């Protein structure tokens, strides 16, 4: 599977285009640059990305599996708003250049509506799952009835993308009163 | 004051360094780009800019004390909670141009340490009236008691510029649901 050819070229192409865009940003970086970077010619690299928005297409569908594992299935072992908690202090602890490109493609999006459209889907597909778990915490007793659970989880997706696109993130998570004070937030915003 | 020059020549090269940002972003665009779309010579223009870095840099102060408007003073007419929620809806009905720039500075932020400690001053003054008008609030019993007023001013901000940074936030601010929904999460924050 992973190891079938032409997976491993084209992810060793991603993540040169990750490295790229991360540094450079999506506009600065040219085909060639990706070319350079991922030792492949053109030829080889436009057979499977034929061009810069299908790299960014690849990379924002990677960033959603990467939220959709963490929301995917039913919680078993944990409440949904201490989960919640967890996952917004996890985030702060990841690959910081994969941080970086986030907001990278949040910029892009504002001003490329070709790439905002692709955040649409994204944000979809995260927000169909965090109402999913809302509905079960909601079945089981745990969160209020009366929340309008998708504008719930499209401002918990806000402030979950505030913090990480805040470079001072991983210092303020590190106390503990950012999970106290985040908990508050979050047991009031779905009517706990 | 505002007509004496060289302040007109400066707000106009801002003007055009805001929209060749907005559109191209930082990173790409050239001293010579902002020349030509300001219609300034070279040397006029370094006699007031002398680099990209400074031109962002004026950028971040405009938007620094956009924010300070709504938080500079003690609120009169309006309690703290139902305040927020307005400023939050007022965010998405501003120019949209403006919007993208701010995600934009965001996103250099994240791979220009230079860039990200003007953000941290702009953040810190943002902060310190936010956590200003919190005192208020709390002197005249409208918050709770044991509220960590700097962790909640920052995940308030977090939120702010998550939602700032989603294009389909002025759709989402004209259901009402989005002003009853902030109110509960900004609520709970400030443990109401
Ligand atoms: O969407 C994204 O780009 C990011 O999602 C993150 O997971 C989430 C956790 C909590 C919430 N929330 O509370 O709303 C939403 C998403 C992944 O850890 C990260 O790798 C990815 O870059
Ligand atoms: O900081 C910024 O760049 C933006 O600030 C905005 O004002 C705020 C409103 C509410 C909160 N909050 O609830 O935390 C924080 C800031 C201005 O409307 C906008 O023009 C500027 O671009």
């Amino acid at each position: 599977n992973k190891l079938t050819e032409p997976l491993p070229t084209r992810m060793r192409i991603l993540r040169a285009a990750r490295q790229c865009f991360a540094e450079n940003g999506f506009h600065s970086t040219s085909m060639k640059t990706i070319c350079k970077a991922s030792d492949m010619s053109p030829g080889t690299l436009y057979h499977h990305f034929p061009s810069k928005e299908a790299l960014i297409e690849a990379i924002i569908l990677e960033d959603q599996e990467r939220a959709l594992t963490h929301f995917r299935e039913p919680l078993e072992g944990v409440g949904l708003v201490d989960y919640l908690v967890e996952s917004t202090i996890a985030v702060t602890r990841e690959d910081y250049a994969q941080r970086a490109l986030v907001v990278e493609i949040m910029a892009e999006g504002m001003r490329n509506p070709q790439v905002a459209e692709m955040l649409t889907n994204k944000y979809h597909t995260i927000i169909a799952s965090l109402v999913a778990r809302f509905n079960d915490a909601q079945a089981k007793g745990e969160i209020g009835a009366d929340v309008d659970k998708e504008m719930a989880a499209r401002l918990l997706l806000a402030t979950t993308y505030g913090v990480l696109s805040d470079s001072s993130s991983a210092e303020n998570a590190r106390h503990v009163s950012f999970a106290t004070t985040l908990r508050t937030m979050l047991t009031g915003l779905l009517k706990c």
